[PDB]
């Protein structure tokens, strides 16, 4: 468009005759999303929902991606197993990483998503020390409205990158800020969505009620949805995981929709005020197999491609069939390194586009039971 | 620092001994913007208060930075000049527009404070036009913890402008994003504090409640202060300025500290309550002349460098007058092209970083009744 | 305006309140004062006249809402 072909017309707000009181009121009342930052973006963008999902970014590994490697890590392997909590599987191995990485992204080529890649510096540090955790671009998935900068609870390694990932997303997509979180501990990247307008987070080591409502504020403004709801777990776990019962500070490896009002559950993860909401809310429940979840195999932290269509670890053969048998296409992709840190595939993906999907009033409605 | 140089007692919260529990409490209880934004910035930063400025960005204005030059004001002058209201003066000249910038800039020079220029792109356009008002760069300060994204009142023309100031920010200066404000209009950086703890804002076309507290609950937590006051004016006005009167829709208009509890102060400024409130936390108020502020010559949009000494415009003689009256030093700078559009001085000077100064204390503090 | 408003003859009473930026009654670089009866008048059933010195933003939507036609007095006057 012509620099000197603007005309007053190109100003939605704008209409032949409109007062000045009536102009400012109308350009009050814009929308900020349709209006500001998705035209000044130019492009849509955010991962909310469990619509269909179009975009992504990985981070491929380096020696430097290794958190076994970090200097304080080798300092202090115990004060990592301790903040982490996962199982001990041996040394992370550099290649191996690199080739479950490459099947992640065939996954997704196969399935018509499109996957930028990240990349850190060289000896990556932040004030604090080497980054650690810095693969789990889930941390960093975007959101109606914007990037977000969060407060992490339990790893200092993440001081830093959650800026990195929303300049990364401002430069690479042009896709703005939304928020910062300021107070308290706030993980967005790691909560997921079980409907278009629901949101369930944990109170853990990786969110306090007033991170938590800094955070549900922002986004509920920009979520493009009239209502907005968070369910809230409760989990019993000191660090991010607890190995003696499968309990996890993050949303992402306790729940996770596979479907329309359907759900793959951790066994560790419902106290009864959730488990009520759930049954009123009219969500079926698939539980994850026990085993799978205390073992830290990750069997919840599957990624929602479509309803109805989920990548999963592969080695997750139990509620991998659970879930098949509940209607749900299972793709199986190698995640065993990744899983030596705190996280599994979902936690490694940063969610950049999902179109919006299914509401509430949709999960309430399918009949069922 | 080497990277395998980094130990745990490079982490703040670490201590040895210390539980997984108390290390994480320890963490959700660190201070934001001097644990995490400071830090990842390299550098301090934010404009709050009323201490010591060292460091600013000012815009060169090109052939595009003209708003009377935009294809929109050349098919409707009389609906630039209804939004805005200030007194026709003559079409904005280039070149006087540029020598008083430059004069501007030798005045901070002259003063020790470093100044950053911010260009736009050649036919610079967001979603709705070309740019309108973007010399402005008040409107992108930063505030302690970071940039704000604006939502602006009555000027569409700003649109993407304070996205791009913010990026710029970010990738220039490492600042990072503190909120976008996404409901009602906001536009902070026409605000200005009169104590560290003390900002003053309208009720008016740039500003609605809703976007107020969106913006003060994001700034007051990372002011640095254990109160946050917010004085709002409620100007009688309908877009930006009111010839008839004085008043105007921006708080950089009607009043601005010049000193420690002392303030210059247009006569269209203060209801009741507002001068209330000043009158029992001890302000000392300075009145701009009348005429002065009436044919728009920016009598109140005065820069404090610091305590004491102020810039501003060389033809507000009268009010200058007063300024030096009540003890403060007045550099004089011309500003006349500038006030052909929604602003002065001030308006049009990014504030980058400015010295904590003194208190709202300090200001009850000081005998002179 | 508890006083009135009981013995008002009307189910509801309102009290739309101007905020002028005025010391004493009247501010004689602006046009503001004190009194509602210099800011603003009733001419016609949702007609009033009204200062270009009384309208905060607040009480201009207020009178929008309500379907108040606003004549405004000349400024110099
Ligand atoms: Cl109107
Ligand atoms: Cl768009
Ligand atoms: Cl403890
Ligand atoms: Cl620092
Ligand atoms: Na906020
Ligand atoms: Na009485």
């Amino acid at each position: 468009r012509g620099y000197d072909d603007w005309r007053l017309s190109d100003i939605p707000q704008y209409k032949d005759g409109i007062s000045t009181y009536e102009f400012v009121r109308a350009t009050h009342e814009a929308d900020y999303r349709t209006h500001q930052a998705e035209p000044v973006a130019g492009r849509t963008f955010g991962f909310n929902g469990i619509g269909r999902l179009t975009e992504v970014a990985l981070h491929m590994p380096t020696r430097y991606t290794l958190h076994d490697q970090s200097s304080q890590y080798k300092e202090s392997p115990s004060f990592f197993q301790g903040l982490m909590g996962v199982p001990d599987r041996g040394p992370v191995d550099l290649a191996a990483f690199q080739r479950e990485t490459e099947e992640l992204a065939t996954a997704f080529e196969n399935n018509g998503i499109k996957v930028h890649w990240v990349d850190y510096p060289e000896e990556p540090a932040n004030p604090y020390g080497p980054l650690m955790g810095h693969v789990f671009l889930s941390w960093g998935s975007i959101w109606r409205g914007g990037s977000v900068i969060s407060r992490f609870g339990f790893l200092p390694g993440m001081v830093g990158v959650s800026e990195y990932l929303a300049k990364w997303a401002w430069n690479t997509l042009n896709i703005p800020p939304l928020v910062a979180i300021t107070e308290g501990a706030m993980e967005p990247g790691a909560c997921n969505m079980i409907a278009d307008e629901v949101l369930v987070t944990c109170l853990s080591a990786s969110y306090d009620q007033r991170g938590t409502d800094q955070l549900v504020a922002a986004i509920s403004k920009t979520s493009g949805t009239e209502e907005f709801h968070n369910l809230q777990l409760r989990p019993a776990v000191e660090g991010f995981f607890n190995k003696a019962t499968g309990a996890c500070a993050h949303p992402d490896i306790n729940i996770n929709a596979i479907d329309v009002g359907k759900l793959v559950v951790s066994p560790a993860a419902l106290d009864w005020d959730a488990r009520t909401w759930l049954y009123d809310n009219n969500f079926e429940l698939i539980e994850a197999d026990p085993d799978e979840q205390r073992e830290f195999l990750a069997p919840c932290n599957v990624l929602l491609l479509e309803p109805g269509k989920v990548i999963a670890h592969a080695d997750c053969h139990k509620t991998n069939q659970k879930i098949r048998d509940a209607g749900v296409e299972v793709i199986e992709v190698t995640g065993t390194e990744i899983r030596k840190a705190c996280g599994g595939i979902k936690a490694r993906v940063m969610q950049i586009n999902r179109e919006p999907g299914p509401t509430l009033a949709d999960v309430r409605n399918r009949v069922w039971r």
